[PDB]
């Protein structure tokens, strides 16, 4: 009983799709979701790097990460199999409903164990050894400690309908993967809160107000409303994926469209997920520095008590926009991996109630994701424009810092 086990990139995708689904169920927030995607990819990628002379190890490149154990030269191991095992095991550790990862895992294990028990056993064992190593490092990143950390008129207020307390005030205290510090990409400050009619703040408030009213005047056909809903990606609305998950989905689309092999797929997902996790830290750092009031609050208190945004306002401060920062970063990474002018059909939102939208490039998609927040009535211009810059600057740094691809024969 010694058939080969063919591991394909679609099995990695299976793990990431299941964790995605579980995240929705367990009600993970946008920044916490980015941490769930990153660590399991790093573990799998390290397995690949240790065994493929075209890819360099991230040990020594990511903060605190040391070399993984090498595989036993006396055993025949299928390294892709080990990489999938590592990915699933860490993914399971990072969500609450572990039984839902275990079901996916056990169903793969049963076929593998059935075809080649010895290869399966040796390969699983190595995958689990690596997951333990990577688990030790992930458990030193300050997430556990921040779980029980204690909790002008421009200050952010919780917003209706739910008036939830701000999400993840201390996300800036998580260990970044690549950044030298959480604040490395701190942006310029937002315009000073002001109700003076000639002020920069008031101009931007008036823009939010006016855009929403133009959308009203066009009616519910309007393309703006479709764009706002496509990118909304807010699990607190009173079944949706977060923005990091959506970009993980675009990374998958690109990898499948290019017929990228297991190693190239993992490379891409790892570079993207690491960048996004650092993008959330950078963006949340600024959110809780500037702690800026959301547009509906100022509009309903000072301008028009009947006005409502197209989208529900997320429960966290305004500046800079998460969508803008994370899309900026992700766009830069995918452009670097798969190229500019990469056209694609984005079907990531089809299982979540939406149609397909087509794009001519990752840059174009990011630009749409950023302006969707203006159509949505929940961000001012500065949070969007400055946020895209912040994410593109951060994603540039990540791509310039991480040396992963390194062809054996050049
Ligand atoms: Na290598």
């Amino acid at each position: 009983k010694e058939e080969p086990i063919n591991i394909t990139p679609e099995e990695l995708d299976a793990s990431i799709d299941r964790v995605t689904e579980i995240m929705i169920h367990d009600i993970f927030s946008p920044p916490v979701a980015s941490r769930i995607f990153a660590y399991p990819n790093v573990a799998a990628y390290e397995i690949v790097a240790a065994t493929n002379d075209n890819y360099n190890s991230l040990a020594g490149q990511l903060n605190g990460l040391t070399a993984i154990p090498e595989p036993d030269t006396t055993k025949t191991i299928n390294y892709e199999l080990a990489a999938v095992v590592a990915h699933m095991e860490l993914s399971k550790r990072l969500i609450f409903s572990e039984d839902r990862m275990e079901s996916l895992r056990d169903s793969l294990y049963m076929v593998w164990e059935g075809k080649n028990p010895v290869l399966f056993s040796d390969s699983k064992a190595y995958g689990l050894q690596v997951a333990d190593h990577i688990g030790e490092w992930m458990n030193k990143d300050n997430y556990a400690q921040t779980r029980t950390m204690p909790k002008d008129p421009g200050r952010w207020q919780p917003t209706p309908p739910a008036y939830m307390d701000g999400i993840e005030p201390h996300w800036n205290k998580i260990r970044p993967f690549v950044l030298d510090s959480a604040a490395q990409f701190k942006p310029v400050p937002p315009p000073a809160y002001s109700l003076e009619e000639d002020s920069a703040f008031y101009k931007e408030l008036k823009e939010v107000y006016d855009v929403r009213n133009k959308i009203t005047e066009e009616g519910d056909s309007s393309e703006e409303i479709q764009i706002a809903r496509f990118w909304d990606c807010n699990p607190y609305v009173s079944k949706k994926i977060t923005p990091g998950a959506h970009w993980m989905g675009i990374a998958k689309i690109a990898a499948r469209k290019t017929n990228s092999d297991f190693a190239k797929t993992l490379f891409a997902y790892t570079k993207a997920s690491v960048a996004m996790a650092d993008a959330f830290i950078s963006c949340w750092d600024e959110k809780y520095r500037s702690n800026l009031i959301r547009p509906e609050t100022v509009i309903n208190q000072h301008i028009d008590d009947s006005w409502k945004p197209v989208l529900q306002t997320p429960p966290f401060p305004e500046y800079t926009s998460g969508h803008s920062v994370v899309s900026g970063a992700a766009s830069v990474v995918l452009t670097e991996v798969f190229g500019d002018n990469f056209s694609f059909d984005d079907d990531t939102e089809v299982p979540y109630g939406l149609p397909i939208r087509s794009f001519k490039s990752f840059k174009q998609a990011a630009d749409e994701a950023a302006i969707s927040r203006m159509y949505g009535g929940i961000h001012y211009r500065a949070a969007i424009e400055v946020g895209v810059k912040q994410g593109r600057d951060l994603g540039t740094f990540v791509v310039n810092k991480l040396h992963m691809l390194s062809d054996k024969k050049v």
